[PDB]
């Protein structure tokens, strides 16, 4: 059987229809039908597959049935394997889709494919069987194996079949499927983040000492010294001169460290503003180094927004709107700019000012914070960062156990000790924040032990306590209950709840840890993507940049490369061979598995004792 | 025999050498400023310094101890861990002190001033030194305070802090504490055990590696610990101008007998090897497989011939 020559487009609208009519796929084909039809043979066309593939995919199925709006029925598919895999898949077949992953010519680009289809199924599953079985689909694993055969064989091809367009994807590249796929264990593979890491140091050489890397920055003549390594591949030599100082100042680490050591001196700037150069308002006018820190602000405003919109040509504004108010730090972001508008309008009025000033205190604070997200792409630390906003979670858990041992505690002692202090303020005050600082060491029981209550000059009146012309006297009515109270709610915050916190910690780490490390590598990657396109110079003169830029489109990418077409086509039958032995190590290792071995041995002895039993008759006979 | 640059590198190259290069470097500092009288306070302080810097080395003199040792090199480890923790803690303490400072003290002119109450007081707002009589209104005493800024730069009176919007700054307190004294410290005891766990096995087997070396360093010592190593010094000294248990050399008959015997001993564990893998369950089931297939086509053909005849 000749599946070239078998599978049409109208056998493959015949099996697309002739569906279980018991799995999701039929759903999701009838509410696609009924949309359509609610719009405006066969039961399902392949508009219905198509959007159903636009919910799951949503970029790689374009053009793959609407080219020709639908094609002729007798012609043969161009991907017959692909689209094979991707109706064996849309409907949980699992074993008859792995049989066609075995035969299609991209192996990786369909493996991640899979994954995102079965991890995006099951959610829509109904039975607990089915989404158990959607849940672990291991194609991820396959795609990982495959590529550790791969790198392991060539790992110079292993990158050109990364970074390649692939052909049976709508020209996708398999990086940009395992971004589509989230496949977070397939960023992690070696081959990968050696990729990356590649692209991460640019020309220079991978095992550039960072000690020599910054020091070069430091001082920039030394580029053109020997003190870094670089990789391979009078005018003249002043081209020369250029195109080295290019390639150091263009690598993505040389970018990111300077961007670093500017966002360093925009918080040092911002500090001093803040701190020592706040003037009066216009009137007296801003300072000189007030006005700079408006500019820079300004500049990273624009780099922010040129970074969330202008990278995309292709794509809804309200689309890359909703993708950039997901991220939580892109909602810090906001929070920081629009703390800074609002306080640079405030610090312009005079009845605002302190109102301004405050605002922008607040502002520094949130920046501050921001530079973690800057530092997120350090080797050392990103780790710890993902491993921190795993650990807010037991953080809340305590601090709702906190919350409500430390309102009963506060309340009743409140009420034991000051029962006629009608100020709201010194109520909350003496209720959350005195037993908020009990945590802290800071026990003051000059105001709850009647042994240790100074002689304060001190009323009872209700009128003479709300003026705050003398202290309220504490009531000693009862204090051995207080004082007992208080040892009670010592012992049980300072040593059950901080004890607690530290066990749920070292569980947290201990768990977390593996998986922090593969979210970090994933990160790693977006990151790296993103400082590949980012300008060389950091703000507040990355408006030199902007400007050039503007100035280049008004007049007139080493990752996801379209490659020649003999090339395509070798790297093509070099995977799929890599495929194949892997396939063939597979049922080799199963083979000589001490399980199968001792299988076969059972049923070749069965044999042997029913003919040998048969033969000792015969000779019995003679 | 070896080249003097070669042995200052390999010298330096030690993070303990490079203490006690700087140990001697403050003495020598110190002495020759203590000699002046213009400069002798600095000199005290230098030893003053140097004295920390001795009782430091004191740690390296004690690694070869058994018990110590493995302490010594967890400890190293776990400086990594140390230092992860301080960069966290040193981004969220230059936010809220910075924070707290401007919205505190917006008129205090004095740089000094403004690095204590920006990273002094929230460094030590963990160790629970929380001075609330500065930060809290309601706690602020009645001192005799001035906002003149001629005034606040003499020091003639201090700074009156601002309270235009206190609450602010409690609740950033507030936040600042649980954060640090609840978060950073338990993410940093977590890291602390799991680290000790992870490195126990590989600091054992470190320090019996640097074992090794402190005893073959110990066996060349002399005698007599100083001040009056001295003696054993000008001894040596004498000794050499008028004229090894470990790495010994062995007759030629005892070396020949050994290498033979090293031999044997080297046969007879490949020899274990070889038979343990023999006995193996895996190998058994192979073999076992293997001659059930050649037992059952050998069978099958007797089989076919018995029922010929
Ligand atoms: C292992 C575990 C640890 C926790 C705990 O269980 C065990 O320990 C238990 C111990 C217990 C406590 C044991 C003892 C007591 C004392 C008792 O008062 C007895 C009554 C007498 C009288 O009526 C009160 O006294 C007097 O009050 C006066 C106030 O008008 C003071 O006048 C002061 O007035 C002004 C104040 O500046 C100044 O002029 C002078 O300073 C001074 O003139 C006197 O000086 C003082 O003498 C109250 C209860 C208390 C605190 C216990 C509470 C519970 C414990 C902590 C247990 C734990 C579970
Ligand atoms: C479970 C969790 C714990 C943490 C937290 O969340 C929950 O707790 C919350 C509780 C909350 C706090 C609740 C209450 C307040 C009070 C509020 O002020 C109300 C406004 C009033 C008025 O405008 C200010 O008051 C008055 O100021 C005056 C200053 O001029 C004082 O004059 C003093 O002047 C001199 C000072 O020596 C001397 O002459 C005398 O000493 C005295 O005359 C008055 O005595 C005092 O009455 C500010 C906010 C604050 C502190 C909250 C902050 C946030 C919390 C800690 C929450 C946590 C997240
Ligand atoms: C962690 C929560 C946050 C929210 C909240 O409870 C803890 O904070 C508390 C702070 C309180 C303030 C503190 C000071 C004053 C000044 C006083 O003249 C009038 C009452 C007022 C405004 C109080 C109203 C009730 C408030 C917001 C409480 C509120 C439930
Ligand atoms: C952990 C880092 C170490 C380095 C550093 O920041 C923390 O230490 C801080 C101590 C500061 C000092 C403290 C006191 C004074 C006295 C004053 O009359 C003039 C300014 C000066 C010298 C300050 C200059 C800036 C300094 C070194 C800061 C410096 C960034
Ligand atoms: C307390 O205040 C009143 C106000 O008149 C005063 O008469 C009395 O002497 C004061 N006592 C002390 C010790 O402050
Ligand atoms: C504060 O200092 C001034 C200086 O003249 C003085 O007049 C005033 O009485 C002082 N007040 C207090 C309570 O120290």
């Amino acid at each position: 059987v000749n599946i070239k020559q078998f599978l049409t487009y109208g056998r493959l609208q015949e099996l697309y229809c002739s569906v279980s009519e018991k799995n999701l796929l039929h759903t999701l084909l009838l509410k696609k039908n009924q949309e359509r039809q609610a719009q405006l043979k066969f039961r399902f066309t392949f508009h219905e597959v198509s959007k159903v593939l636009k919910d799951f995919l949503d970029d790689t199925c374009k053009g793959f049935y609407q080219k020709l709006n639908l094609p002729d029925m007798d012609r043969r598919c161009e991907h017959p394997w692909r689209d094979l895999f991707l109706w064996a898949i849309l409907q949980n077949r699992q074993e008859m889709a792995n049989y066609f992953w075995a035969m299609g010519p991209e192996a990786v680009a369909a493996a991640l494919v899979g994954c995102k289809i079965m991890k995006e199924m099951a959610h829509l599953a109904t039975e607990a069987e089915s989404a158990r079985s959607m849940k672990n689909a291991k194609y991820e694993q396959f795609a990982m194996d495959l590529f550790s055969e791969c790198y392991s064989n060539s790992e110079d091809r292993a990158y050109s079949l990364l970074v390649r367009k692939t052909c049976c994807w709508s020209k996708a590249t398999v990086l940009n499927i395992a971004t589509l796929a989230e496949a977070k264990c397939f960023f992690a593979h070696d081959g990968v983040q050696a990729l990356l890491t590649k692209v991460w140091w640019g020309a220079m050489r991978t095992d550039t000492s960072i000690s020599r890397l910054v020091l070069t920055f430091f001082i920039p003549p030394l580029v053109w010294t020997s003190l870094i390594k670089f990789n391979p591949e009078s005018a003249t030599f002043i081209r020369v001169v250029l195109r080295r100082w290019n390639r150091f100042w263009s690598a993505p680490v040389t970018v990111f460290m300077g961007n670093v050591i500017m966002y360093f001196a925009f918080l040092i700037l911002f500090s001093y503003v803040l701190l020592l150069d706040f003037r009066p308002p216009p009137p007296y006018g801003p300072s000189a180094a007030e006005i700079i820190l408006y500019f820079w602000v300004f500049t990273l405003v624009l780099e922010e927004i040129r970074q969330s919109f202008f990278t995309d040509e292709d794509m809804s504004i309200l689309k890359k709107m909703k993708l950039y108010v997901e991220d939580n730090w892109n909602k810090c972001d906001m929070v920081a700019i629009s703390l800074f508008v609002v306080g640079l309008s405030c610090r312009m009025a005079m009845s605002t000012y302190e109102a301004g000033r405050t605002v922008l205190a607040l502002d520094f604070m949130v920046f501050t914070l921001r530079l973690i997200h800057i530092f997120a792409i350090h080797k050392q630390l990103g780790p710890k960062i993902i491993i921190v906003e795993r650990m807010i979670k037991d953080v809340f858990f305590f601090l709702f156990f906190l919350s409500v041992w430390l309102i009963a505690y506060g309340v009743t002692t409140q009420a034991l000790l000051h029962p006629n202090d009608p100020r709201i303020d010194w109520v909350f005050r003496r209720a959350l924040y005195r037993p908020y600082l009990h945590i802290f060491g800071q026990i003051p029981l000059e105001e709850i032990d009647a042994a240790k209550m100074p002689d304060d000059n001190c009323t009872t009146d209700v009128q003479e306590i709300i003026l705050g012309t003398l202290p309220p006297c504490p009531n000693i009515y009862a204090n051995w209950l207080v004082i007992l109270l208080l040892v009670i709610y010592l012992l049980v915050t300072n040593v059950l709840l901080l004890n607690l916190l530290i066990a749920m910690f070292s569980y947290t780490f201990q768990v977390v840890q593996e998986n922090a490390d593969i979210f970090w590598k994933f990160q790693r990657y977006n990151l790296i993507v993103e400082y590949h396109s980012r300008p060389a110079l950091a703000p507040p003169f990355i408006i030199i940049s902007h400007i050039t830029q503007a100035l280049l489109s008004f007049i007139k990418d080493l990752l996801e490369r379209e490659l020649p077409s003999g090339l395509d086509q070798k790297l093509m039958t070099w995977e799929t061979v890599q495929k194949e032995n892997y396939l063939a190590k597979l049922e080799h290792e199963h083979r000589e598995s001490s399980g199968e071995r001792l299988r076969y041995t059972s049923s070749k002895v069965q044999t042997l004792l029913r003919m040998v039993g048969g033969f000792k008759d015969q000779e019995k006979r003679m």
